[PDB]
């Protein structure tokens, strides 16, 4: 009856974090992934430990891939109880392409996919579910990093998910158009897409305590936290384990809690920006 769901959940710590909530949520767990072979194999994993995960195919750019989610989980189990929002990129020097194009595909899965998630997903979101949109520490130096007029836009209580959208479109044009230090931007696309993140989990807070307070939904969004490089120069696996331990202290929030919400948290606590 009761289920929850992690996106990007094939390897790193949406992985992690598909495999506690396996141990910790009293229901059934869907790992999703977009690579149907990467999401199964982690899945047999999952099992080869003992655990008991269920797949479902779930591309958070692909509009029909989050909606055909959408119906899956209407059916199975009549709706959603928590959804953990890990799906991320960050385009690094070796996948080299212009800076407008890595502004564009960054925003793209991080704040517009993540966006469309929530709004499909929300609405079959049952009473006392909790919401987990995976952001990172670098949104607070974005944060510093825009010009005042900026800050003060993104930091008021009064931003609607509209004023949200246009922002961050503005950031992508202003990357096309070549003018997104003049008009006050910083210069890290991942950094921005994360500030949408964030705020957008603020956003969607107030809407579910407009339209809904009653069914006690809980959305947070999520620093995982530094996470420490190998000799190899992966993320050592003891500290991407690690890292599924806020997002699912978020994911598991008792019925009766009414903070943290809208917050940003990492360690367990709220970070004040
Ligand atoms: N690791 C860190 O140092 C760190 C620190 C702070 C915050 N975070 C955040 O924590 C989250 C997980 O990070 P990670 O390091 O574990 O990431 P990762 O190892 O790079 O894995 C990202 C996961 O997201 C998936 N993904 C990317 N685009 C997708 C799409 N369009 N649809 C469905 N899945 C998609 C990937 O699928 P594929 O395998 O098919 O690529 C993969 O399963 C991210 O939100 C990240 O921003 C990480």
């Amino acid at each position: 009856s009761r289920v929850a769901l992690v996106t990007g959940a094939n390897r790193g710590i949406g992985l992690a974090i598909a495999r506690e909530l396996c141990r910790q949520f009293s229901g059934d767990v869907v790992l999703t992934a977009r690579d149907v072979a990467r999401g199964q194999a982690a899945v047999q994993q999952l099992q080869a430990e003992g655990l008991s995960p269920r797949f479902h195919q779930l591309d958070i750019d692909d509009l029909q891939s989050i909606r055909a989610l959408r119906d899956f989980l209407r059916k199975e189990y009549g709706g959603l109880n928590v959804l953990v929002n890990n799906a991320a990129v960050a385009f690094k020097s070796d996948d080299p392409m212009p800076f407008d194009i890595k502004a564009e595909m960054t925003l793209k899965t991080n704040f517009f996919a993540t966006r469309n998630m929530c709004n499909e997903l929300l609405p079959i979101m049952k009473p006392h579910g909790r919401v987990v949109n995976i952001s990172s520490l670098q949104c607070l130096r974005a944060f510093e990093n825009c010009s005042e007029d900026l800050q003060e836009r993104f930091h008021s209580e009064t931003l609607t998910e509209g004023d949200l959208v246009d922002l961050m479109k503005k950031f992508v044009e202003d990357t096309k158009n070549e003018v997104h230090e003049r008009e006050g931007w910083p210069n890290s696309p991942y950094g921005v897409s994360k500030l949408g993140v964030t705020v957008l989990s603020r956003i969607l807070a107030r809407r579910l305590d407009e339209k809904r307070k009653a069914d006690r939904i809980l959305v947070n969004a999520c620093c995982p936290g530094p996470v420490k490089t190998d000799m190899d120069g992966k993320d050592s696996i003891r500290t991407v384990e690690e890292g599924a331990e806020t997002p699912v202290y978020l994911a598991l929030l008792p019925p009766d809690a009414t903070e943290p919400q809208g917050q940003l948290v990492h360690d367990k606590v709220v970070q004040n920006w």
